[PDB]
């Protein structure tokens, strides 16, 4: 006997809605992934049917010739009703028109809040009171960002806890849904050669990157309301950087998991105000299209305003294993390029016997684009040469993996929502050691109103960064020549 | 001022000279490598002249329509003179040649022996009375094999070392000139990443592997007089054992490698009669041409001969890094490939939470063909999958270093002799321990005649080779599966 | 200002009250350790007075004439109420008296159950619904034994934990007042030498003894319902092995350092049967007084009983410090000794050089009689010889720390209830797993009815259990030589 | 068969000689461990005899009443021989006298320096060329100093070596006889709990300390000449550190220990100017007797002297082992006491817990004097306390083996020449080394002339040199007090 699953979607009108969530369980049901007993009814304030939203999602379904049948089944188990984010009436037709289906009741309920985060607490409260299911269970998702500060933060997660256990809160961060940020989990505790190696004596400094092309464009106003810090840093980030410092988990379990993730987390001072950068983009006079406006151009921008599109913070873990070395995390919008990466530099050798030609060994973990792990080492240069060149042992996701398909984050993620694995979402405690680790920095900024320093759109950010990153320990040399 | 060097082979009419030493002499100087004013003086019992051996060597020069003129100067920077190996009159008829050369008294004499072992003490006692330079340099270059046993070697060791100063004698074990072998240093000496886990608490076995798809073909008297263990396993796979499992050197020196290369032979006890697998291989029923004919179908061969073409060995090295750590050492010929392969299987991740999917780590360091450095790890399946498989950080010269030629052994190693450099060259003392460890096996062999198991030809040998590798602790799985 | 604080105690009349408890609180307030405000209130269903318990518990205060003004004060602040453990007419009669003192409402509120097991639901259930501060803190004392197996247990642990929270509910086991015990922490995470060699890497086997010099003696019926399994392994030994096998918590924090020692026990497989060696002592036919009968010649104990008074037991710790490693708990009343020991057997030394003069370096920390830590080392044999022998590195309390006085268990344990330090007390969930470790064990006992292996009062115990230790990976050779 | 050894004791006459050398020999023979075939002979140019050397040489006997007889048969077995140290026709008396003896051609002879430097040259020539035994081995003994410098040293290292083979030489430093430092090895190599944490990865830095609570006290002449470097820092701690900081042995052959010496002596840089604090002691204006007197204050000693008695050297092994780990030479004369001591400072335990209370780690071993071997533990403070203070575990010879009398050095490295153990011998290449680590701190120091810092006599020296252990890692408290 297949349990009957049903998938709610919040704001289905929404543009995260109707952009990301919608193709992704069209995507999973293509593959036939979800339960065989599973409906989807959709929930906003317009007033739409299931025709409404199906042209205006059709075209991010990335459809073909050959999946029509399939297309006419998905949307014959879809289904919207319209009503209000605070009215309980609406709620009660919700529950009417929800128990209207084949089983509905022994359903598995699940509930996607992409809605803005002002209306979380009316919407949860009335889905607790209202949508609780009595023989399946029951699972809320909600969505980025959780609040502004610690306390702005610790509010709403206790609201949200009061609710609903922790088993039944599935905190969304997408990148904990990659490929290859789950991929760390497997190369940290299945390999004995990355084991001994995990440790203060042997890593130098940990940097993780996140880089973007294009900055707000032309979308400034919720950039300028939480900044550069709170968008990336507090949750991509540290999440990238509790899955590479965390402890070796008793077993594969959520809890085990979430527990060690927050251990890390517990011993990570209070972020200082000299060892943060901040920088803002300014148009170039020789680019291209959007390269000549900047921060300051966007309209959706009020003048004069201080808030940062880049980011370079330094973390240290108080502990036995990670005592004193840098966690750098640097980020920043309208970069040179896209990329998040995670790059562990390593100690130099001890007794350099190949009078300092040796340079600092660098296991770098591509979550995206091309997925790719490879550990800069240091071979003999090849040819009639004895002196160590830099190298790297490279897989690559791309040329060794060419017949799968690495899936979306999100359609991994709801999967893992269906499946009860709840190891790839936040916990509240994990999102009050992470608030409370930057706060003190964003009130500084926010009270202070520094002036970052100005760096031309499509550069590598300003120049301080780097001075921060060679201060901390961190040695670029620039030798690295690389050829795919 | 660039002093002249003369390079000299003994034997110039002989196979190996004709069809090694001249191409990698001439590939030698055809890149410049070489000094300037270098001469070269050919000898052997056989009254030949520069345009016989000239016309000899042309088909394994790999000359070029451009590299012509180059090849011109080559040859008459060339020289011939005929004699005896046991005649004083022909030595001092050299040397009045050589004087008669640009500086010949400071020129730099070079000798090479590509003669028998037979004649080894006369040559050698006759260069060094009548054939030595009073104001330059002059080292002498001995080749495989070395004796037949302990004493058999030993004699002829204590004779040329009498003779010559260990800086002068140069023992040729052309896989020390291989590009992954001299590169082995740089992976382990350079890296931390290879560093911490290279030991006995991470190591479980060490697999040293060297593999013929072909036989002995007709040449099979002088193989059923050695046998592949005094062929490979004494010279080879013994200088890989060295070189995997040497303490990190004080420096680059030559003198420092070698003395912790000799301090882990030390540490090798002799070869117990239980940890032997001996095969002969017979002809393949259904195979092609030679395939059809077995080691005692070869008229040469001595008939009843339980010479064996196959041996799997265990060795231990108890000391402080590699105690309890078995080294296979798997080489056969006519099985059914060519490959030279360093293979390190690691322990079993400790505390394992991925429910025994896990499978041991494996550093994979494959000398020849298609050089390459892969460790066999652990990675998340891509896709819609949780459970890890085996894969691989690949690091391949050919898809990296496609531009760049990897040169012969010979050429490497003649560059070292002309360099000074005595790194890759077997010295009298861990010469006399490797021949320690394997001379009371060879000896209760010879006396006792046991019966190697048959293996047909181009077959993996005897499956009591692959007992023996379960049974000391190598855990073969076979479900490694790669796509290039 | 010093806040109130009451001592209230369950059963003054009992025997472990009048013999250990009254004791306790007498010499932590002769100290002045207490609040200066402090009172303690007594509850049994005996109509005694203060007069009666002052009396009956004079004899092991251990008190002094010059100390008389003193224990006067201190049955000034003494009370007693007498009343029944379920009728709730007597609760808030002690609730009035209590309420009747000097800021008789402000007080911190302290309760200690010393009880029979029985009773623990109707005292808990009407103290937590009579007898609450309404401003001050509350904390419930419990008493070993929790139960009979893990059902037993669990409901028992799941009743308190339904009426207190966790930061209430304190969990007696006196072997963690220990000194030893509690400088475990200590000497694992506070120095460096005994931090890098604490993992299975470097340790043989594990080995916590327990031994007691007398038998039952004349107390079999209540020990024949436990047995020395559940008497002592489940709860002594076991949290000595998770104070040695726990990870470094992230700060002194109670519960940082009570969530390790329960993800330490969640990696702790079930008991085998195999593994386990019962042993029933019979009378010395030479012995003295007590020793000449054995456990089946005591008249309260049923006839022909099974039970055992010694058990080794070998536990693994299945994760990436333990993996492997043999945690004997080796156990046994009407030994030859008294004593309570950590003994870690390390691995041999790899390639040892001296010529198996070498043994194994044990790490001992004699928890009692006369604490000392020493480390079973090898040196050189003084004189004129070259051997090693087996030595010590010994520091011993009482001839380096002669002049101070080492309190008893329960004095820093009930002033760590009373400064709220829960570091020292047993959680819920490692309640649970110290029972499910042994449970299958306990009923198969039950239902088969086994043969304990006798031994003679006064004696070793079973030669099986050395058989069994010998098996696992212990080595005892019996070389060591002591001298005071 | 014994077979006969003779014990040539070159200028028997000295002071060196009846102070040491003869005393030795007959507490060796007193307790039978010499062979039973045993003749001395002694040689000088003083026209003594057996009687007189042995009215001489009573005093320092140590002789008692119960011994006569073995007095008598020790000097029957005595006898004395006059001559020059350039004459040859006395050294071919010495060997008709010697051979004059029992078996006095099979007699494995051994000789004896008690010489001083300036006759070393010519002494060795003679005995060389007239004084060689033909059947049984022969053994030449020479003594501290070993030239003044690189190349003083090396000229009388390469005339000994140019005559006699090195499992002939026995080079003199008797601290190497020391009990302690000979158990040094035992410690480190036949130890786990000394193996792992042997490494830069835990030790913070090394300091070998050696005090003499007496000035040069009337002997300032020969002292002025070499200095405290050249007297006690050039071989006694040179030699401490190089057995503290060797690898481990293959065996404990002597030729495996000196190699693993001189290999940890490679890797050494020379001295430079900057991390060297120089001492001359002045005298204590309240002294009693000599300590009211300074280095200035000696009539022999040139006026103007610059001379240091006291030195604090900081070295580095730049290997893999040692790698950014000062060690710290700390060495004076007329300082506060006596003593020997290797102390190793360990790192702060990583990701402390305990808020700052902890301290460094210190394992110390006292050479000399009560002989003691003892770890600077953190352990917690006794009693009603949780915070933890420093301690020890403790282990002294005087305590524990009281009974067994530890013999002197040079009874210990007479009996290893006799039976041909040469592990605690300085090989010629460790000299080498040795001098050329100091040679040109020694020269810039004679070629400028500094200024020592004065410092009054019976103190701990300038200030300077514990501001320099400060600045190089080292971390003095002052805060570890000690009872015995
Ligand atoms: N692939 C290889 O052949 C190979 C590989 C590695 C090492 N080696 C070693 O290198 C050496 C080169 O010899 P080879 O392989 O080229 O075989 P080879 O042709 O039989 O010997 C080479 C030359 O040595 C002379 N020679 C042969 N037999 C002799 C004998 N009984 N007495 C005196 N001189 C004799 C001959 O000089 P003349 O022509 O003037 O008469 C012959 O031309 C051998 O020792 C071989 O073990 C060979
Ligand atoms: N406690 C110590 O003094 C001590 C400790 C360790 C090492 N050493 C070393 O051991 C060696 C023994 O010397 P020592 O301490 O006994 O002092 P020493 O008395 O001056 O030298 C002992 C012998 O040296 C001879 N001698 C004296 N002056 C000489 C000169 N100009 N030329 C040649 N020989 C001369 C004397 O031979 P005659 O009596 O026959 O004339 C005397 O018997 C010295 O090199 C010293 O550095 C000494
Ligand atoms: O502790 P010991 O054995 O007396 O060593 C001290 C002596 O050792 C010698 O090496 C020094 O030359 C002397 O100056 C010093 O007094």
């Amino acid at each position: 006997q297949s349990d009957t699953h049903i998938f709610i979607i919040m704001g289905a009108s929404g543009d995260l809605a109707k952009k990301k969530i919608y193709p992704t369980i069209w995507w999973l049901f293509r593959d036939g992934l979800l339960p065989e007993n599973t409906f989807i009814v959709g929930y906003a304030r317009s007033r739409l049917t299931v025709a409404d939203i199906r042209k205006q999602s059709e075209p991010f379904f990335k459809a073909t010739p050959e999946e029509k049948l399939k297309l006419e089944d998905f949307f014959a188990r879809n289904s919207y009703v319209a009503g209000q984010y605070d009215d309980a009436a609406s709620y009660q037709r919700l529950n009417s028109h929800m128990n209207a289906l084949h089983l509905g009741s022994q359903a598995n309920r699940l509930f996607y809040l992409a809605l803005p985060p002002t209306v979380y607490e009316a919407v949860t409260k009335n889905i607790h009171e209202s949508c609780m299911s009595q023989i399946g269970w029951n699972r809320i998702i909600v969505e980025k960002p959780f609040g502004r500060d610690l306390q702005s933060s610790d509010r709403l997660s206790n609201h949200i806890s009061s609710l609903f256990r922790e088993d039944q809160i599935y905190r969304i961060n997408h990148y904990l849904g990659k490929e290859m940020v789950q991929n760390l989990m497997v190369l940290r505790f299945a390999n004995r050669i990355f084991g001994p190696i995990w440790n203060r004596d042997n890593i130098a400094c940990v940097i993780l990157t996140f880089k973007e092309p294009f900055g707000t464009e032309g979308r400034g106003g919720y950039f300028d309301e939480f900044g550069i810090i709170r968008d990336v840093m507090q949750n991509h980030l540290l999440q990238m950087l509790c899955l590479v410092a965390m402890e070796k988990p008793a077993s594969t379990n959520s809890d085990d998991v979430r527990d060690e993730k927050v251990k890390v987390l517990k011993c990570i001072s209070e972020v200082q105000a000299n060892n943060v950068v901040l920088g803002q983009y300014v148009g170039n006079p020789d680019g291209e299209g959007e390269a000549t406006k900047g921060y300051l151009d966007d309209p959706t921008v009020p003048r004069g305003s201080t808030t940062a599109t880049f980011a370079a913070v330094v973390l240290y873990v108080e502990n036995e294993r990670w005592d004193g070395v840098p966690f750098i995390l640097r980020c920043g919008k309208a970069l040179n390029e896209r990329k998040a990466e995670v790059r562990l530099q390593f100690h130099d050798v001890a007794g350099d016997i190949f009078h300092q030609q040796c340079k600092r060994n660098e296991l770098v973990i591509r979550v995206q684009p091309n997925e790719a792990v490879y550990t800069k080492m240091m071979t003999k240069k090849p040819g009639m040469f004895f002196n160590p060149e830099e190298s790297e042992l490279d897989l690559t996701y791309g040329n060794r993996y060419k017949n799968v398909k690495l899936p979306d984050a999100y359609e991994r993620l709801i999967l893992d929502v269906f499946c009860g694995s709840q190891m790839h979402f936040v916990r509240s405690d994990e999102l009050r050691e992470a608030w409370r680790i930057f706060t003190p920095l964003l009130h500084q900024i926010e009270l202070e109103k520094p002036k970052p320093i100005p760096y031309i759109y499509g550069s590598r950010g300003p120049t301080e960064a780097d001075e921060l990153m060679k201060r901390v320990g961190f040695q670029y040399e620039g030798t690295y020549k690389w050829v795919n």
